[PDB]
This record gives C-alpha cells, structure tokens and sequence, in this order.
C-alpha cells in the first residue's frame, strides 16, 4: 500500500487475531493512546498504525491491556468500535477522555463516569425514529470504576454527559442541557454505548474536565494531569 | 365542589403545604399506594382524594415518607411530579412499579434499577428539538438502592428501560429494543428522570417483572408478591 | 392479588363480559365518573374497580349506558379505549370533560364539540412519520350532540382543540394555536378519536371550560357546574 | 408584460379591489372555473387571467360569487388563497373539486364534506416544529352545505381526507389511511382550511369521487357529472 | 368531459405517444409556455389544453422541442414530470423560469444555473426518512448551458437555490439560507431534479430574477424582459 | 503537556499563522497526507502533530500549497476545517478521498468531483430544522478540475455522493440512493461544502473508487493508485 492498510477482517485496524485484548482503553488521541500504553503497562507492542491512528497491546499486573485511539466524533469511533467488537472480540470496552464542563458544579478535579449521553447526532433516529433511545453504561464497570475511586479517595461524579456532532456549533443547546442536570460535553459515548449495548458487549466512558464551556474559568496542566492520571488509575484498577 | 377539588397552588392535589414528605414513593396504582402506606408505614394519613388518586403520608423508621399514585402514562405522572416539587418542595421521587421485561435474561424475581430510559413520547423532542436528551437516574439514590438489595441477597438487574406512550401499540419497536439491551417496558420513567433532573431534585424507578413481553410466558401470583415486596423494602432504603 | 386485578381479556378493567354498555361517557376523573353515573343514572352498578379507575353502569330513559374514567393523558386514555372496544365491544364513546380555554372569544357558557384535536402526543407520528393524521370525530355523534344543544337553547361552540402531552410546558405553543383558531387545551381527544376511528368505532369530545389559560379571567364554580349539567345532558339527549 | 401580470398588490391575480367577491369558489382546475362560472352565474365577467389560472364573478340569485381555479398542491392553492384574503378580503372559501376515494364504502355519487385533512406536506411541522396541526372547516359553512344537501336529497358524507404533495408515489401511505377512516385523496384541503384558520375566515371543501384508488373499480362520466353538478347545488346554495 | 381530460395513459396531459419531444422546456406559466412555442419554434402544435396547462412542439433549427407549463409548487410539477417521463419518454427537462434572488451579489440580469436546490417541501423526507437527499443538476446540461451562455457574453452564476412551499411565509429561513451562500428562491427545483435522477433522466434549471426579497430592490420590465430572452436563448442553443 | 497541544487559537492545530497556505488539499488519512506532501510537494515541513493529525505545506510548481489530514466523519472533518477556515484564513478546501462506488455505471478508475451530497449527518437539521440543506460544491474549483481531468485524459464522473456517519450500518438506505442517481459513499463531503458556504470559502470534493459496496466487486491497489495519484494530479489543478 502507498501507506498502511487495515486487515482484510477490519478495514481501519492492521492486527491480527489475538494481538488486542478483550479489554480496550479507548483515548480520542493516539498520541495519548501511545502515553497511556507507554507509561502504564509492561511490554507494549504498537498492533496498527492505520491511518495513524495508533493502537497498542501490553501488560497492568500481568493482565493483558489494549490502549486504542478512536478519533473524534460520532462516526470516527463508530468505526474503531465496531471493528474491535466484530473482528477482535473486544468484550470491554473503556473509552477515557475530555470533556467540557456545563455546569458550575462540575469541579476541575473530578473524575466523571457516564450514566448515559444525550446527543445531537441522528444515528439512533436512523436506527429507531420516533424513538429516543437512551444509551447506557455497563453497570458493572460502572459500579467497579467508582469502587475504585473510593477505595483511595480519588473524587468522582456520576451523571449524564451529552455527545456533540459540532464542537464548533452556532445552534448549541449547551445552557438548557446545564440546566437539565447534564454534566459536560463530549464526542463519543453515544457511539460506544449504543454499540457496545447492540453486541451484547460492556462499556463505559471515565472523562476529566478540560475546560468550563459556559463561564470560561480556567484550568491548568497541573490540575487537567493529576485528573488524568486519576483517570488512567480509575479504569487500570477498576478491571484489576 | 361536585367532587374534590385541588388546591390553589396545585390543581391536581388537594393538600397543604408540609402534609407531602421530602421522600415520595409513587406507584402509578393509587390503590397501590394505598396498599404501600397501610402495610409498611406507621400513623398513616391521606393527604390527597382529588381524582381518586390518592397520596398518603406516614413514618418508616423516624422519618415521614409518602406514597402518591401517579396513574398512567408521561402525561400523568408528569401532573403530579410537576406540582410535589414545584408545590411540595419533594427532593427524593422514587417510582416503585410494574414492567414487560423484553429479554429472556431478565427474570422474574429481579428487582429492576433503571439508570436511564428510552421512549416514544415526543416530550424532550418538543423541548430539545435535534437533541435526543437522555434521561438519567440519581446515582446516589441508585447505588443506595443497589446495597440494599445486595445486603439481603435480593437479586436485582442495573440496566434501561423504555418508557411508552403506547401500551396497545401496533408499530412498537420492543424487538430491536431488546437487541439494543433495554430491560423492560413500563410507562413513566422519562418523564420523571427528565422533570426531577430539570428541578435539582433527586429521582430513581424500581420496577419489577409483571410478565414477559416476547416470550409470553406469564408470572405467578406468588412470584409477583414476592418482588413487590423486595421492592418495596429497597425503596424504603433508598435514602441514605 | 394485593389489590384488584384486571380480568384476562382487559388487563386495567375488571368486569365481564355484558357489564359494560355499548355506549360510554368518558370523563378523565373517575370521581365524576361516579358522580355522573350516580346523579344521572338509574340502577347503577360498579363494574370496575382497578387501578380506582372506577366504571359505571346504569341506565338513561330504559337505556344501558356506561360511565368509565380515562385518567388524564394520550396514554392513559388509550388504554381504557383500546380495552372497551377490543374486549368489551363499545360502539359509541363520547369523552365528558374540561379545557382550559386559549381565545378570549370562548365563553365559559359554551359547551365545546371536538370536530378535530391537533397534538404535541407523537402517537400518530408512531404510525405515520411524515404525515401529519388528523382525528376526526364521528359527525353522525357530532351533529346529534349540536341538535339536542340548540333543541333547548344550551349554548355550543364547534371547533378544534388541541391535545397536551404536558400541562406544564414551558415549550408550550398555545399562543400560536390561538390565532390559528384552535379553542381550548385538553388531554385526551386525539387518541380518543384516532383509535376509534382505526376500529371502525364512533367518538365525540364534549368540552366545557374550566379555565381562562391566556387571559387569566377566573371561572366560578356556579358556571362550571351548570356547564357541566349542560355537557351531561347534552351527552345524554343526543344518545337518546 | 410578456404575459398578463398580476397586481402590485397580488403577484399572481390581476385584479383590482372590489372586482372579487366575499364568497369563493375555488376549483383546482381553472377550466373547471370558467365552467362553472359560465354555467351557473349571471352577468359573468373575467377578473383574472395570470398564469392562465381564469377568476370569474358572477351573481347566483342576486348574491356575488367568485371562482378562481387554484391549480393543484398545497403550494399553489396556497398562493391563491393568500392573495385572495390578505389583497381582496376574501371571507368565504370553498374548494370545489375531486378526489380519489381510498374506502370500499365511499359512494361514487355521494358529495364529500371534509370536516378535517390529513397531509404528507410539511407546511404546519414548518409552523409547530413538534406538533400535529389538524386543520379544521368552518362548522358554519359545513353544516350549511350538510343541511343545503339533505334538503335537496342530495347524498352526502362527512369525514376526513388526505392532502397529497404527490399524485404518484411510490412511499403512500393511502392503505393505512383508509383502516383509519379517511375517506379519499386530494391535494389541497390542509392549505386552504390552515390558512383560513390562520387569518379568521371561513373555509370548506366539497369533493366529489373522480377515481376509486384502492380497488379501481371504474367511475362513468355520467356518474361524475351529475355528481359535479350535486356539488355546485350543493355550494350555491349553501351560501343563499 | 365537461372541460378537456387527459390520456388514459396520462391523466393530466391530453396527448398521444410521439407529441412530445424527448426535450422538453418547463416553465412555470403555460401562458409562458405558449409565448416561448410561439416566439422561438416553428410549425408549432398544441399537444395539450388539460386544465389549461398548455403543451406545445415545434421545432427550433430542426431539432422537436416541447414547451410544457408546469403551474407553481413541487406538487404540481410533480405530475408533469413523471407523466412526461413516465408516459412519453421525455430525456431531457429543463425548467426555465423566475426566482426570488436572497443575495445582493445575484444581479438582475445574471442567468442562474442550478447545480442543487434545498428545500421545505417534504417529497425527499417522505422517501428517505433521516436522510436529506440533496438533488443534483445533470452536470452535462449545466454545463452546456453555461458554455452557450460564455459563447455570448451572457451572464451566468452558478449554484444553489431554494424550492420552497410557501411563497407567504411567516416561518421562512431566507436569511439564512443567504448566509449560507444559496442564490434564490423558487418553487420547482428539488421535485425536477429528484424525479429525472429516480428516473435516470437529465435535468436542469436555468433561472431568471423576478424580485429581490430581502431589500425589496425593484427590477424593471426590460431587465426581465431581456433576461427571460437570454435564459431561453442559453436554454434552446445548450440542447442545439 | 503530555502531548502535542493545540495553539491557544486553534485547540486541534498546533501551528503559526503563516505555516498554512491558502489552498489546503484534505485527504481523510494524516499518513496520506504526509505521501501526498512528500510525494508532490518541493520544501515540506510538517506543521501540526497534535492528536497524530499531521498537516504539511510545501510548494508546488511555485504555489504554496498544504495538506491536511481530516480524520473520519462529520465531526473530525468539521473540527479541522472550522479552524483552517477561522484561525488560518484558508480559502480553498479540496477534499482528496475514497467512496465506495454504489452504482454499476461508476468505473474503478472514474475520478469523482461531487457538486453536492446527501447525508444522514444531523449538522444541517440542527441549523435548518423543517429544511433539507443540500451543501453544494465551488462551481469555479469544480470546472477547473474537470477542464484539468479533460485535459489530461483522466476519466471524470460529475454527479453527487452520501456523507454517511456509519460506515458499518445496519439501516443503510444505500440500495435507495443508487438507485436516485447517487454515485458513492463517503463520510465528510457535506460538511466540508457546507462550512465552506457559510464562511464564503471555496470547496470541492474530490473522489476516487475504494470499493463496489453493492456487488463486492474489488478493487486492486494498482487500480486504486493509478487512480489516487489521477485525483492529486486534478487536485492540483483546481485553484484558478
């Protein structure tokens, strides 16, 4: 190929059959993906460079991992989840990630499991109509990652969070979602908890605030790095 | 009045200020919330005859706690969701009630804890348009609920629900619903989840198997009794 | 059971075969269905007991006539609807209730006829998507019901209503419905019309005004009262 | 003009004030209008000529009538009927025209009063978003026509149709309407009783069954015609 | 008939297999229709008079070219083209006719082509549910037509137009869509492009400005005049 | 930061003002677009790395020119193209992509240039509502792409594409769309053209065959990249 091509099996992921785990950490960015892989987990192995988009297999405690960059939005992580449950029998699935906080509740140091998302995107109207289908978490990993959290005292909030088509979006309904109770804006959990919830497989998003979209109060790379890595330890412990 | 009228402040509950506790059972069945209040509470008063739906107040273990029946349906069980917060400063709502389960999983002694629910009522397409707003349960009141049941050994299944509109309903969805791993079919959820939300109050929906939608097979009065009443206990340990 | 029980064939109605009259008042509140049945009616039995949803049978000049609370809401009246014609082979069902009133041009005096009810339920979009399905009342029911009014003189309105999902709304469109000459807000017409008309069953929606919503001119309990009268003896003359 | 123009004050009529009567007849077909005008009204005069969409008045037993054709589609008879009540005071509207009956049980010579429509246009979700508009006649000139046909032994139903954006389509939905009781096909009644409404004027449509849709059974000219004639009777007079 | 009828095989168009060209003008006017026949054919003939929607053929440099009104709206035109394709195997259709122009680079005398249009009409909706169908000119008669129309020194802007529902309309987005680049305002576009494309058939319209809708800017009779006579000439020498 | 950081005026573009050019080719694969700079492209210097998303600027025949990976979908597409439009002044957008060929009549080695694009992305319901938005391609870069394959003798299909948001999906209407004349599938066309109109940027989407998505027909890399190499070749052709 002029550049790397996925397997005949999965289009967008050059692996092959056992060399992802059945668990999967699911980062937006595959540079983080590479961070989380590189500083977390023994004898890593990169097992796709498709279109960049780096996925990563090693060891937490003698457990196989897998750390998988999605992209951003709706349909880029449709694809990586899609290919993962399909081809490689990913049985969990954990994405971990940003999100921009809507409510002044909402604190920088908090550690935030999705309940279930709202969305803009149309994919569960083309699925279901006049439905509004409402995605859900896995309870027991759900339930397993705020065990963790307690167990040490690391802050976590538990809510709803709402997946956005547009980051950049002039028709925002950012300020009645706040009121509503939703916690923060994201661009993937829809996609994964629909998918996940279609093919009988267990999922959750962990997300740590990266900004407060609606009163511009600040954060910094002290607070948004410790948050991470409360992250990371919260999804490595929680399937320890 | 030719037969009871509600108060000035909330047209469909003819009480008084401080008659409605902060903790609200609320089973769609007013005879129900009859049967509830009588049989689990102590020094029980009816605050409410309006409409024969009928709300009662007593005490479980020093605190006040009451039963209303909500009757049917988004539209109803939004009356009277609406005017307890808004008139009766209510800041715990727990539904305690019956559904279809739709998958062969889901069996007939679980106690169902709802973190969310689908539905076909058009009531957050007409405040959210585009969006498909997500409902989601009080996490503090559903883990409560959960250890409750856990420390007695009450089986009890953390999942989705769907809220119809339509309980004869020839273009159900109920098939792809179920594939999409929703537990059950019931009738109020969303509309409570989205109202407790929209008003910071505090809200979660235990429910229990009154048949099995697909497979057809039917529960026993004795099995049906039994969950009613582990749904009951948890209910009542739902509040720390 | 714990409380009553449906009977097999109608799941929220515990009657027989025989005990239900082929032509039905259908007042929301199931005190006034006693209230009616009691103040109208001759010989009058119980014949439902579920739920408090109390149904009437008595009869009017030698006539069987049957009075059956629908509680408030598309849902809940469907329910009812749907198990009085499926199981019990009602003909005739004629809905005896209150609006509140949204043109200052509808006097409190007035008792209203329902040709049409437009909605913000998603029930007809459930079955139809794109197209918009107006209900339409039975005109046969429709015309005797303006005859037996101008017979004695009982002033009468014919025109639309519209069909609230939400009595608090805070999306609420009935200041455009207004000028597009809808007359009042009620809870119930559009499933009570379409899902006669879908069995080939007659529906009529007699309306009086129980509020001024817009204008906030007060109603007084003596011109409720001898509306109401005017609505029942309406209903009744135009069976007769 | 290359062609005739219509008037500053109405793009496509072009007329002057007090040339169009309070009362309009409004054929589809603007041939249908000449004939209709030419055959049942004294001392004719040709108002319009734009587009070749011909308006007559005339007089029918003293009282001035107009027809003006409307052409076919919502959004042509739109433009009439706008241009008609806001330019030239229009009062009274009535479609005189055909539709395709989709029951066994329509009559071919049976004059259809539409007291509602149903339509696949988008016209009112553009106004209401969320909510189902049901247009509705005015009672007045319907039971005018009612009472106008019975006293001339005329056949007449009354009930519902279906207003069509496509004549042919492949996505119809005619089988479902019909088990819903609607009773033929044409494409402009959801206009003109919307916009009617709208601006506080009066509006009917009187149709008569050029085609069976559902189980083409054939129509005569003779059946037609006598019944176009029917329909005429039937408006004249119900406006003398 | 009481006034002239269509085919048997083409309910609107009077004509026989072989009247037709298999290119085909389509203004909107008929009286358009006749003048374009009239002005630029020869050995003209009058194929159809049904519902005065004039069809005629002539020949323009020996090439048979038909000129068919189509009166105003997607549903109205909707009949034309598919009779036209369905019934006399037109290949080549081309709208020629009057926009609204939203933008104030679009000059008077500019020739539009339409590479698109957008739309309220519901037609694509009907079909395709969650997806917007975005019609699509035939680029080889765009581009033809613009090639004949630089071989003179012809203004002409290509791009999008809007084929709205409502000529009147309180609820319109014009200014929007003129934000978002779209040239004008029409009636026909989306349903021609959309049925030649089912059909496999090419399409196109050539566009004049009538009116400027947002400044209310005047346009004179020779300007008109002129560019009505520029877009036939493009139109006739782009089949030639 | 633990990874590469977007610029404080672009969150996703981590690069000066001046290291992006005004004309940017947007291949969906960063790791195309690092082939695509080094292959073409005289003096490259790699100007983002943030999220793995490289971008490039280098010259070509003395024109400076970039090349900007885009990610997949929607979303990712529109994140890019918001800030090189907003934050880098762009001013050209050429997509350079794949589609998966859904008609028999689109060759292996056609090079597709889309004047529009259907979609079941919800971007434009979200502005438009009750509108269907159809985006629409530069007409300038358009011609001066085909003028560029003609001139050349590379084969060149000029029609319209879907902008899918599921790749993999089960309620695919792809059979609907072929047969509506729409030549390929593909994830980000219709956001790059409506995002470009909006802020009066050019775009044009260039596309060459990945596959037969109907008939499972394959392709071959040397077909795919004679045929990509084809695209680039036109691509850099287009700005006038």
């Amino acid at each position: 190929g002029l550049v790397p091509r996925g397997s005949h099996m999965s289009v967008h992921i050059g692996a092959e059959k056992g060399q992802i785990a059945d668990t999967v950490l699911l980062p937006g960015d595959p540079l983080r993906a590479k961070f989380i892989a590189e500083t977390y987990l023994e004898n890593v192995e990169c097992y796709n460079e498709v279109r960049g988009m780096y996925g990563f297999t090693g060891t937490y405690k003698g457990k196989k991992i897998s750390v998988q960059g999605t992209g951003m939005g709706v349909p880029s992580i449709s694809i990586y989840v899609n290919e993962l449950i399909q081809s490689y029998d990913v049985q969990n699935l954990i994405r971990v990630g940003s999100c921009g906080a809507i409510r002044k509740d909402v604190k920088v140091r908090d550690v935030i499991l999705a309940m279930t998302s709202s969305t803009d995107s149309q994919m569960n109207r083309v699925a279901f109509g006049s439905v509004d289908f409402a995605p859900c978490a896995d309870f027991e990993l759900l339930k397993n990652a705020y065990d963790a959290a307690k167990d040490k005292g690391v802050p976590v909030t538990v809510g709803s969070v709402f997946t956005a088509d547009q980051f950049y979006n002039d028709d925002s309904q950012i300020e009645k979602l706040a009121k509503y109770g939703v916690l923060g804006v994201e661009m993937e959990t829809t996609a994964l908890y629909t998918l996940a919830a279609k093919h009988g497989r267990k999922a959750l998003s962990i997300l740590t605030v990266s900004d407060h979209v609606l009163t511009g109060e600040e954060t910094t790379a002290e607070e948004r790095q410790t948050t991470f890595h409360d992250m990371i330890d919260v999804a490595l412990h929680s399937v320890s």
